[PDB]
């Protein structure tokens, strides 16, 4: 409707992976959009302001022996 902007912290500033991505629960998910794709969501933080987010990544690369 009026056109609510709503961004992330590593889409306008420096992000770290500190927290590999992990599954989401059933509400986890549910919730989380970037547990679409992977169904795994990591911890980047921004150096700028210390902000943490929640991204997606690969586990099948992250920790797969």
């Amino acid at each position: 409707g009026s056109g609510m902007k709503e961004f992330p912290c590593w889409l306008v500033e420096e992000f770290v992976v500190a927290e590999e991505c992990s599954p989401c629960s059933n509400f986890r998910a549910k919730t989380t959009p970037e547990c679409g794709p992977t169904g795994y969501v990591e911890k980047i933080t921004c150096s700028s302001s210390k902000r943490n987010e929640f991204k997606s990544c690969r586990s099948a690369l992250m920790e797969q022996r």
